[PDB]
């Protein structure tokens, strides 16, 4: 006798409070609707990041009677049992909108158990776990720790049905343990990619999307040195009551590579920040753009020969996966775009940013000095205009006495004195750069500059930020943050400042990167092999999609060179737009926000949880609903 | 002096344990002639003064500058970052005080109506909101320096750091700008100039 | 609108018990034709609006402006003093926040040393010193009005105050900017101009800042006034005996026209007391609107201005 309407939810992932990629963005953005629906019955679970948890997690005291209700009391007893066997953890509010209670386990606190647990996984599931891989060590530790936890809660609680949701293979070791131990929870597993799919695409050799059905998963898992990890992912997908991906593209891929057809799709949502005035986002664009203008001016000191009022800012951003994120196509297309723009005599300038983390030794002295040099000129100009002010003012108030025959000054010399001219000329000299030196293609000192993939590609296409180039390149090998000394923007702000996002991914199960642009009214280029692009392609006729700032490049049914040329066509079509047309396209882009709100997407998570309860407790679900409903998949039930 | 103070806050970001109203600024400067100019004596006497002041329980702080040219590869990234992080905190404070202003002003213009019983705000919560607090805390985080990292003794990357007469002497007397040292040491191996990005003073002004 | 607010704070110095974030600005403007421009209906309607808003317990405030030239001896001493007293408080607050700045900064840069246990200051006393308090209190004392004095209904000294049609009508309906009135009257007997020392806006700027024009004309072959108003995306009340109203009436169905910011009072087939009651219905219908509704109505009004090109 467990209640199906009043049930617990436990959501488990490695990224619960430390950003690695898009899963962090899923869990965070999704917390408001999830908390709104469950309140004190919801708990996120993951591994404790002993270094970085301080910044994001408000630590709470889980021991006081006030910290749980009486129906929720069993969760406290379960944590008190884990304490009495020496398992250390942290309870707290995650400092995000929603404020969901978290439970972060110290993986060091059970590291002694590693060998008998690795062995129990070999003998009673089949998974060879070579000691070399510290990642699969920490996945096994987490999974055994969480299946232990849910085991206690399931025994000690007798009111609520319990839903255990798990995201990625890293958090999916607990899945086979719950099935094998017959624990009284119902499980969902969501995979946001596949191991084999990454690695197949990364080695950018073959035509993955068309030639998928004919890959030998055991041969291919072998050759990539991945088999032990692939086996965890497979066991997660096979042991779950409900199995899900985020996109239909990935569902197709998880069928053939993990050997189970997913029960449905959990497409990713955003926490859509409405404004009271619809147009407020346009004003934010112009504020944030001016901060990008400030950075650019420093970067190009002594080589600043274009008008920022007639300059557009393109960016790619994401983790350093050169082929999969499409950094190769981006750089190639910019180079052809540069040639098209020179040939057609365009007056526009494009400044392309690549924001992708790479091993570095911080910012170059050059990039910092320029910012300082420009800031110093700004203050000298301020000094000079104050004086100019005293002088215009005196003239105006004195007119027409003491031989002031015109209402205003007419000669510059009445206002600008030689001491003013001397300090302005000094600051101009400090901005000067040596003969033939060009604005850099990178802002940081790299570890291994000569072997970096992005830099070598920029060198190959010869985008060296020459004055004749109408496309400029700036590689910023770190994620954006507002404490950044040269470009003090958070990533969200920087995105608002830019004009066009460009994410020509080959492998992208969803791609929050273009989705985040859409919600901020910034047009984006994506591909038809990306979850987000496939999804939007299904909602909007593909030519109309461009007018709403959703440019989709065909990387499935076209030769790579036709795709590059299509991407270039798109860029050039955008560069030709007038300002009015840019302003109107951003508005149309902004309207699409509603389609990506979690208030719409999060209904799929409800269907996935209903199906878990429908599979785990068929008899009770029947008598709660009236009929024996179809449990074959998520849509068949709803 | 206030421009010197600006540099010094940046140089000591995250290790700023002294009051600049009770700090004194000594200097040596000229061509780099270690023996002839007195640089060996200067550094020696400062180490003895530093001991003397600790013993007597003085609350003063001496920041001692050396301005003599040596072969270098420009300013350290730390010298420039510290300056920028401080500049960034300033600008953040300015945004916050502008909001504080609007709230003090509304209170002042409305008193004694709508249940305002005092002429002025009495609680800091009426003026300082959580969004204001968040961005200040971030600016403070940016200025924190690693566990056991001290304020450096040099502003530039030296060509031959290990063989430099002034740095080796500073290291020998052990003036590492520890919090308990009442005498701080900053070797600036370049002639001063108002276009300097960290300390934008001409030498005469300094 | 921020420049209007700035004027309003001065005008109501020592009597400022309402919220400008929830205040609407109505105006009428034109030649001083008390009867033909509808100034009498306007004032009579406002006094009935004031009644309806008080009864409903609304927390909104309407400040209505009359911009019609009448013989005058320029601005009053009262008008100019209040403006300067308010500026003097602005500058003093700006001194104090500069001080507060130094103190916040010092704490931030110094943490966690010399006993600073919290990242930020928590006690206002750390930031706000007694010299700062004394300054601010003095500026506040300068803003105090004598006991029982209400914000004026006019900004100028008038040549023939006792026989002025507009002021006689305002005093007849007893709109004296009392704190419990939710409608305030300000008669400004001079065309606006950015050289004006109390409300330094030209007319077009003033209109843009306002929320609703009210132009209940009786004789008006065209009505340039509501037309300009429409071109600036500001909604407006007109009449079917105005040529602008007649033209819009024929071009849009009247219940739909309210959506595009064009309210049309019937003065042709209704008794005057019915026209006044309709004018109140429209004003009250507008006050009720939320900000999002106001914003989208202005957007629709601005589209409509294509038709007048
Ligand atoms: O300077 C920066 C630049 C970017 N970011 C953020 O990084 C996030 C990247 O997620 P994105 O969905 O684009 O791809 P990713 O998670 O890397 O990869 C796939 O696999 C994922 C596996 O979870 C799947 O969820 C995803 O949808 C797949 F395409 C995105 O939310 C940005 O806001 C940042 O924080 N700072
Ligand atoms: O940053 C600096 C420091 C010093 N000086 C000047 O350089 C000279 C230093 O003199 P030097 O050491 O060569 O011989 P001194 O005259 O000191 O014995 C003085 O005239 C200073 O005005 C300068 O131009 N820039
Ligand atoms: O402060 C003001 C108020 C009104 N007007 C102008 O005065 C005209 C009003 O016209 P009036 O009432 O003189 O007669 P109408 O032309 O409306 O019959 C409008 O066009 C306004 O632009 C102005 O310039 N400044
Ligand atoms: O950055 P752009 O695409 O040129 O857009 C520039 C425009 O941005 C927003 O719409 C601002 O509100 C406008 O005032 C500005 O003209």
């Amino acid at each position: 006798s467990r209640d199906l309407q009043n049930h617990l939810l436990f959501e488990t992932a490695t990224e619960v409070a430390n950003r690695v990629g898009g899963i962090y963005s899923v869990l965070k953005s999704k917390a408001p609707i999830t908390v709104a629906q469950y309140k004190d019955h919801y708990h996120l679970i993951g591994p404790l990041n002993k270094a970085t948890y301080q910044n994001e997690v408000d630590i709470l005291d889980w021991k006081k009677p006030e910290a749980f209700s009486d129906e929720m009391r069993p969760v406290q007893h379960a944590l008190q049992t884990m304490e009495s066997r020496g398992v250390h953890f942290v309870y707290g509010r995650w400092l995000i909108e929603g404020a969901p209670k978290v439970i972060l386990f110290d993986l060091d606190s059970v590291r002694g158990y590693s060998n008998e647990w690795k062995g129990d996984l070999w003998s009673l599931v089949g998974i060879p776990s070579p000691e070399n891989d510290f990642e699969t060590n920490d996945a096994i530790l987490l999974g055994y720790t969480v299946a232990w936890f849910l085991g206690e809660v399931a025994h000690l609680d007798s009111q609520h049905a319990i839903v255990a949701h798990f995201h990625q293979w890293l958090a999916g070791v607990a899945l086979p343990l719950c099935r094998k131990r017959r624990i009284d929870v119902v499980t969902i597993f969501t995979t946001h990619a596949t191991l084999l799919g990454r690695y197949l695409c990364a080695s950018g050799s073959f035509d993955f999307y068309n030639c998928l059905e004919s890959v030998d998963v055991d041969h291919e898992a072998g050759r990539f040195g991945i088999y032990h990890r692939y086996c965890i992912e497979r066991a997660a997908a096979h042991s779950a009551d409900v199995f899900t991906t985020v996109s239909q593209i990935t569902a197709f891929e998880a069928e053939h590579l993990l050997k189970r057809k997913p029960d449905g799709i959990l497409p990713n949502g955003l926490n859509v920040i409405k404004f009271q005035a619809f147009h407020e986002f346009q004003n934010l664009h112009a504020l944030k753009k001016e901060k990008i203008n400030d950075f650019v001016r420093g970067h190009f000191h002594g080589c600043f020969d274009f008008d920022l009022d007639n300059t557009l800012y393109f960016f790619i951003a994401g983790r350093y996966e050169y082929k999969n994120k499409g950094a190769d196509m981006f750089i190639e297309a910019l180079a052809r775009l540069n040639y098209r723009l020179k040939v057609s005599g365009s007056k526009k300038t494009v400044v392309a940013f690549i924001v992708m983390p790479a091993k570095n030794n911080s910012f170059t002295v050059e990039a910092l000095k320029g910012q300082a040099e420009v800031r110093a000129l700004e203050n000298t100009v301020h000094e000079v205009t104050t004086s100019i002010g005293k002088r215009i003012f005196d003239h105006a108030i004195r007119y027409p006495h003491n031989g002031l025959t015109t209402e205003l000054p007419t000669d510059l010399g009445e206002l600008l004195k030689s001491s003013d001219k001397v300090m302005l000329k000094r600051r101009i000299l400090a901005l000067r750069r040596p003969e033939g030196q060009l604005p850099p293609i990178v802002t940081h000192n790299m570890v291994d500059d000569a072997n970096d993939l992005i830099l070598n590609k920029i060198r190959q296409v010869q985008l060296f930020n020459s004055p004749s180039d109408r496309v400029k390149m700036i590689f910023h090998p770190e994620f954006l943050n507002a404490n950044n000394p040269i470009l003090g923007l958070d990533y969200d702000e920087f995105v608002r400042g830019c004009h066009l996002g460009v994410f020509p991914s080959y492998y992208e199960p969803w791609g929050y990167t273009p989705a985040e642009c859409t919600v901020m009214g910034v047009p984006s280029i994506t591909t038809n092999v990306s979850g987000f692009g496939s999804y939007m392609e299904d909602l909007i006729e593909t030519n109309q999609a461009k007018d709403y700032g959703i440019y989709i490049v065909d990387r499935r049914f076209k030769a790579p060179d036709e795709s590059v040329e299509q991407l270039v066509d798109y860029m050039e079509e955008f560069v030709k737009k007038t300002r009015r047309q840019r302003i109107n396209q951003r508005n149309r882009t902004e309207r699409l926000s509603d389609l990506l709100d979690w208030k719409r997407m999060g209904l799929e998570y409800v269907k996935a949880r209903q199906l878990a309860l429908r599979r785990g407790y068929p008899d009770q679900f029947r008598e709660l609903v009236g009929e024996e409903l179809n449990d074959s998949n998520m849509d068949a039930l709803a």
